[PDB]
C-alpha cells in the first residue's frame, strides 16, 4: 500500500476561486467538477455569462469584456481579500503575469514565483514534488534556492513531514562541463545541514534506493526524494509529462510564492489533474 | 497489440564484442547473458580473468593490467576488424573516449558522436528513440542536428520505417526566453520537408494525439513521434530515467556516429536493459 495525496475522499472548502477569464469548456469544465464536489466557491471574471454554471449559489458572475480587465478583477478581488485563489482562465500566462507581477498590485512579495506539481505515481510510494516545471526557464544558482524554497514552503504547508529535496541532473559528478550539477552543488551548499538536500542527482538515485546502491551511495535519503528541483524547465516539463502519459501519474500543479495559490492550467491537462490542482491550491490556502 | 522492439525471440549473433575493461560482476553479468542466449562472441580485455566465464568457447582474454591499454586494446581490436561492437567495461568513460576520439585509431569519422537509447513502453504503442541522454551536455543547432542525423541514420538501420522526430521543449511557442525553442526551431529549419521533423514540441504534444488536439495541433504526426531530440542532456536523462522507473520501460542504449556501435552502461542499469544495449548494437552492426 501507497501514500496518496490525492485521495477518494473529497476535499471540501469554502475558500474563493478566482477565475481570470471565466469562458470556454476548457476552463469552465475544471469549474463545474469543483462544484460537484462543493470544493468551493467561484468568482467568474469573463464575456460570456453561463448562466447554467451561475444559477448555483457558490457562483458569481464579474462581466469583463477584455482579457486586460479579467486578469485586473481577479486580481483585485484577491488583493482585497474576496478571494483566496487566482486562477487563470482563457488568456495567455503572461497577461495574468503582467498584472500578477504589477507591485501595486500587492501579490508579488519578495519571493520568486514558480511553478509546482505533486504528483500520485503509482509506482512510486510516496507524493512526488517537482518544480519548476511550467514557469522559471534557465534559473540559475540564486533562482534555484527560492525556487527549493518554495517547494519547502509548499511540503510544509500540505504536511509533508522533512522533505528530502535532490537538486537534478544527468549526472552526481560536479563538472565544469555541465553547469547544473555546478549550480546544483550550490544550490546545497546555501541550506547546509539545515534541511535533507542533495545533489546534484541523475533521477533514478533521487527515486531509487536500488539505483543509488548500484552506483555507490550508501544514505537513506537517497531513493526516497520527495522534492526534485529541475535543472531546467525543459526537464521539468519532460518529466512533468512522462510522469503523467507513460506511468498514469495523477497531478495537481500551482503557481506559488505569491501571496495566495496560483493557478495556471494548461490546454492538453485532463479534467482531473485539473482538479487536482484546485485541490492543491486549496490546500494550499492558509488562513 | 503493440509494437516491441524487443521480442521474446533472442536475436542470435555471430558479432563480436571487444570490452575495454572486462572486470567486475557489474559488467560480466550481461556478458554472461548475452552467452546464454548466444547473442554474440566476445574480445575481454581485463586485469583478472574469469576462468568460468572464458572456458566459454566464444570467449577469449587479453589480460591488460591499465584501463588505459584496456581501452586501447578494445579500439585497436575493433580497428583491424577483430571485433563489431565496443563494450565500455569497468573503467571511465572519459578514458574509453580519449581513444575512441583519437583520430589515429580510425574510429572517428566525421560525424558528432552521440548516445541514443530505444525504449519498449507498455503505455505507448510503438519504440521510442530518445536522444541524446547521456552524451551531449548542451547542444547547440549544429550538433543538435548532428544528433538528429545519428537518429536517423540509427532508425533507418534498425528498420524504423519514416521516422517523426520531435524536437523537444517546454512548450511549443518559439521564445527568445527559451534558446531551446529557437535552437528547435533551426533544427527543423535544416531539414525542411526532407523527414517528417518538427517542434519545439512539449512532450505532451510528441507522443499524444489527445493532447495534439487540445493544444490545437491537427496533424497525424503529432502523438506519434518515433524520435525525441532532446533540448539538453538533463532533459534526455531524466526522460531515460522516468520511463525505466516509472513506466516500467526496457531499454536498450548505444553511442552511434563512430565506425562501430558501441555500449556505455551505467552502474544502475538492469541487467535486463544492459543486454538490452547489447541487442541494440547487434541490430546496428551493418556489414
Ligand atoms: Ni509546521
Ligand atoms: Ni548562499
Ligand atoms: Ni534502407
Ligand atoms: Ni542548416
Amino acid at each position: 500500500t501507497k501514500s496518496r495525496f490525492f485521495s477518494d475522499v473529497a476535499e471540501t472548502s469554502s475558500f474563493v476561486f478566482a477565475v481570470a477569464g471565466a469562458d470556454d469548456e476548457v476552463v469552465l469544465e475544471t469549474i463545474r467538477l469543483a462544484l460537484k464536489q462543493k470544493l468551493g466557491k467561484f468568482l467568474l471574471f469573463g464575456k460570456k455569462e453561463d448562466k447554467t454554471l451561475t444559477a448555483n449559489e457558490s457562483v458569481t458572475w464579474i462581466q469583463t469584456d477584455t482579457a486586460e480587465a479579467a486578469a485586473q478583477g481577479a486580481i483585485l478581488a484577491v488583493k482585497n481579500k474576496e478571494a483566496d485563489i487566482l486562477v487563470k482562465g482563457f488568456i495567455p500566462t503572461a497577461t495574468l503575469m503582467h498584472h500578477v507581477l504589477k507591485k501595486e498590485n500587492g501579490l508579488r512579495t519578495d519571493q520568486l514565483l514558480s511553478q509546482i506539481a505533486i504528483f500520485d505515481i503509482p509506482t512510486y510510494h510516496k507524493p512526488l514534488l517537482i518544480t519548476d516545471c511550467a514557469m522559471n526557464v534557465a534559473p540559475k544558482t540564486k533562482e534555484k534556492i527560492a525556487i527549493t524554497e518554495n517547494a519547502l514552503a509548499v511540503a510544509h504547508q500540505i504536511g509533508i513531514t522533512n522533505p528530502k529535496i535532490a537538486l537534478l541532473s544527468a549526472v552526481e559528478e560536479v563538472t565544469a562541463k555541465m553547469p547544473s550539477t555546478l549550480e546544483a552543488q550550490e544550490v546545497v551548499q546555501h541550506f547546509g545541514n539545515q534541511i535533507s538536500v542533495s545533489g546534484p542527482l541523475a533521477l533514478d538515485v533521487a527515486i531509487s534506493k536500488e539505483a543509488a546502491l548500484h552506483k555507490g551511495i550508501t544514505d537513506s535519503s537517497a531513493g526516497e526524494a520527495d522534492i526534485l528541483i529541475a535543472p531546467n524547465i525543459e526537464t521539468g516539463n519532460a518529466l512533468y509529462k512522462s510522469l503523467v502519459y507513460f506511468a498514469g501519474a495523477k497531478v495537481g500543479s500551482a503557481v506559488v510564492g505569491a501571496k495566495v495559490p496560483i493557478v495556471i492550467s494548461s490546454r492538453n491537462d485532463s479534467p482531473e489533474n485539473k482538479l487536482a490542482s484546485f485541490i492543491l491550491t486549496v490546500r494550499l490556502v492558509e488562513k
